[PDB]
């Protein structure tokens, strides 16, 4: 009872937004179950991950019921200059600079994009890379994340700045013990309304 | 004399720049006469205006002599997710989730976005919901309109940040009584060169 | 030895980076040799520079060893209204209007866009009108240009805000020194091993 998760179009008509989870090609992309992406022109979510190189080895993860607005972007590592001294990369070129390869330890490399469950990420959002953003937090649109986002929070701008969390420090606490995106489906549908409506307690 | 305020292509030769009024088809959107948008690729007005659903009824209006820059979008309320608890739309898709629905009370639901005339909207520009921008103001190019923007005052940033106010408080008080786009279409031009250079003491003369 | 500057795609089977100075067919655009653009979809470079009219005159002006990123936009003087009054560009429709015509001094008029040399322009840039950006410096992607960049420093964000310098203030007082982009490409090829890792023990030495 519910979508079917591994469905790329759930939504009769629409062409636009898709699951993504079942279009992922590329490996080093984790995205969990019924997370989708909303798309400008149609396009796969696969092409708003920006600069990602199986040699540099980096993952982009993403949790379950994640909402990812249209024009969101990802830049991974790989899109990081070497910056001991000239930025400009040389060796691309090749014609006798082929030679002077950086590697992964000259680079200024960060780690991976770590976005946990229940992320609502607004329109054209670009995200930085080796940021961690926690559950149930809401990017604003047009931000750009350059620092990590705290579960619950609500963030925005460029350079991202906090505004606010969603909930008393407290009922953060219930919801990260609940972590009903773990929960077992036929438990999940049996409870959606408490979900939804945010009375936790009737757990 | 003077241009089409009802034309929708008023520059010859030009396929970018329309006057917006008269490409106004779909309800909830007033925008007054002369007041153009510089299309990026020819997209409509209209294409700008996202999340504008009738079910949730928000207007988006706009003055006149307004200069709306090219790429500029207006996020409406119907964008916002319900916050109450998961803000995952479970109802979109159906299979059963489709009787978990939410109601306008259940939505935070801001009001229309309402920009005033002689408004200088730069390039690449988002409008957030519920929003207000006075008359004669100026948002600078890549803004991120978030707050309500005053008559007369320059902003722009991500988020939106005040920069200056354009005259001095009393020239504002001056311009805002004037309201000079509201005047009759003859008395405009006898008036335009005043209009355009600022001088708000000739106006006054001549009022 | 190294590639050609003249070439427009350096890169085989790269279709979209380009080097600049060869794919210019208009005056008042001066970009320096090497400096590459690395495009969305495959656009040029010139259809990012916009507002860039020839009867006002503003020059657009890059250094050498630059990357500039791709869907970076450089808006020119021509893109500001008139600000004395009314901001509405009455006369551009004509039909009685043209005959109220601003001249150059009635214009919020800025000046030339002066880009340095071995300059980091991130992805998706806005960079504003009248604006200088020195040697060696480091744009964020997504960042809006909005005041001046000094040399060898990093910046982001909108409107623009200081992160920090690269290197020790001495450090950057010998990279400026030195001039490494400006030396005959003999000895750029001779010194690129420290060029690249930013020995200026050694560059000083040599
Ligand atoms: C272990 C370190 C990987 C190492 C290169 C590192 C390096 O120089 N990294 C700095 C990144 C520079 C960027 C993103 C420059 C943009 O301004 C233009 C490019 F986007 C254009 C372009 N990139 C590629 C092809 O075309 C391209 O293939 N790459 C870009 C970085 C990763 C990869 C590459 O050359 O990896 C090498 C592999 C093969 C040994
Ligand atoms: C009285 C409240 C109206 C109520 C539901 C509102 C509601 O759930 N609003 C939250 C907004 C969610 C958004 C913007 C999610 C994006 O991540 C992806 C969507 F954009 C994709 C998409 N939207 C639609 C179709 O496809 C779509 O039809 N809608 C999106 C909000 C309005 C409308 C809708 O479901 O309205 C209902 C009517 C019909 C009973
Ligand atoms: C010595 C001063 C030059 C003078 C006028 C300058 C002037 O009024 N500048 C203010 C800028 C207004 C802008 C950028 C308005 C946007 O909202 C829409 C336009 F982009 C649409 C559009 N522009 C054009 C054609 O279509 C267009 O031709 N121009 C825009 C500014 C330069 C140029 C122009 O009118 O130059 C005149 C020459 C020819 C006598
Ligand atoms: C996933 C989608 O496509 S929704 C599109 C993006 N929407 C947004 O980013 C709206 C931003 N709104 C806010 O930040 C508001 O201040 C809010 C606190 C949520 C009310
Ligand atoms: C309506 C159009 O297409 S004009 C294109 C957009 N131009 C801009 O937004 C430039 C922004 N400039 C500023 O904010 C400056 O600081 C200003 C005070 C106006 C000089
Ligand atoms: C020229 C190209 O295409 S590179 C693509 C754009 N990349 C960026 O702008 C990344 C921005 N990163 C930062 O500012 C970081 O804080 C940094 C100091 C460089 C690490
Ligand atoms: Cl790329
Ligand atoms: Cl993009
Ligand atoms: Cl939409
Ligand atoms: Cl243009
Ligand atoms: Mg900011």
């Amino acid at each position: 009872h519910g979508p079917d998760p591994e469905n790329i179009l759930p939504i009769k008509g629409n062409r636009n937004l898709q699951f993504i989870k079942p279009t992922i090609t590329n490996e080093n992309i984790l995205v969990g179950e019924y997370s989708y992406y909303d798309s400008k022109r149609g396009e796969s979510f696969e092409d708003q991950v920006l600069y990602h190189y199986e040699v540099i080895g980096d993952k982009l993860i993403i949790g379950r019921f994640c909402s990812i607005g249209p024009g969101t972007t990802f830049i991974m590592n790989g899109a990081n200059h070497r910056m001991d001294g000239s930025t400009y990369p040389f060796h691309l070129f090749r014609m006798g600079w082929e030679k002077y390869m950086p590697s992964l330890k000259d680079l200024p490399l960060k780690g991976d994009i770590e976005i946990g469950n229940d992320v609502w990420i607004g329109r054209d959002v670009t995200i930085m890379p080796g940021v961690k953003i926690g559950d149930g937090a809401i990017i604003a649109a047009e931000a750009v994340v350059t620092k990590n986002v705290a579960p619950y929070s609500i963030v925005g701008g460029n350079p991202l700045k906090f505004i606010r969390k969603r909930f008393s420090d407290g009922v953060i606490e219930e919801w990260l013990a609940l972590q009903w995106w773990n929960l077992d489906m036929k438990i999940i549908n049996e409870n959606l309304p408490f979900i939804i409506n945010g009375d936790i307690e009737m757990l």
